[PDB]
Parts: C-alpha cells; sequence; structure tokens
C-alpha cells in the first residue's frame, strides 16, 4: 500500500 514511490514528498506534484 504505497501512495509515493521513493524520492518524492506530496507537498510538490511532478507536473
Amino acid at each position: 500500500m504505497e501512495e509515493l514511490q521513493d524520492d518524492y514528498e506530496d507537498m510538490m506534484e511532478e507536473n
């Protein structure tokens, strides 16, 4: 059960 992968943090978004 993962939302995010590895090198990220859901306080930004890769648009």
